[PDB]
């Protein structure tokens, strides 16, 4: 009951999603620049990036600040079968990766990420309720500008038996999660 404002902005696609409009406050600026800021009540996640995704090379920077359950990471979509994926290079508080059964680990673009899978119930996707999987590559060594080969994170994933469907949108992902938090995020290829 809650769909994404999704468009373009600066050569980019952007895609912004809230069940709290007035928590959270998103912004798209020149180029691949896009700011989000939170606080209080409410799920919040907003981006630019890609549609569809891709095995390229993502950079990025800017500044990004949680203050409770919050993350920035690389965030898709895919299909057939329908998966969530993750490579969070940022997060607060809470790593929003708990309880995802580890599949093991990859180091890449200047430190190891942690790849988990888990499962989501009767969840909210770009297909509506479902029941679908997530892919984790979370940094150990947390960052907020740098490069992303998410061909890499992909490649590492399949090794584990995680493997992927034909892509959805791909962005840049800034998250909060009842909790407070801004972020000035740039992106670029
Ligand atoms: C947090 O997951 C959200 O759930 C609904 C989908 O439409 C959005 O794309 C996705 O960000």
């Amino acid at each position: 009951r809650t769909q994404p404002t999704t468009g373009t902005s600066g050569g980019y696609y952007f895609s912004f999603w809230t069940d709290t409009p007035n928590s959270v406050t998103y912004t798209n600026g020149n180029g691949g620049q896009f700011s989000m800021q939170w606080s209080g009540n409410g799920n919040h996640v907003g981006g630019k990036g890609w549609m569809p995704g891709t095995s390229r090379t993502i950079k990025y920077s800017g500044s990004y600040n949680p203050n409770g359950n919050s993350y920035l990471a690389v965030y898709g979509w895919t299909r057939n079968p329908l998966i969530e994926y993750y490579i969070v290079e940022n997060f607060g508080t809470y790593n929003p990766s708990s309880g995802g059964q580890k599949k093991g680990e990859v180091n890449v673009d200047g430190s190891v990420y942690d790849i988990y899978v888990s499962t989501r119930v009767n969840a909210p996707s770009i297909d509506g309720n479902k029941t679908f999987q997530q892919y984790w590559s979370v940094r150990r060594n947390k960052r907020s500008s740098g490069s992303v080969n998410t061909g890499a994170h992909f490649q590492a994933w399949k090794n584990v038996g995680l493997n992927l469907g034909t892509h959805d949108y791909q962005i840049l992902a800034v998250e909060g999660y009842y909790s407070s938090g801004s972020a000035s995020m740039t992106v670029s290829q």
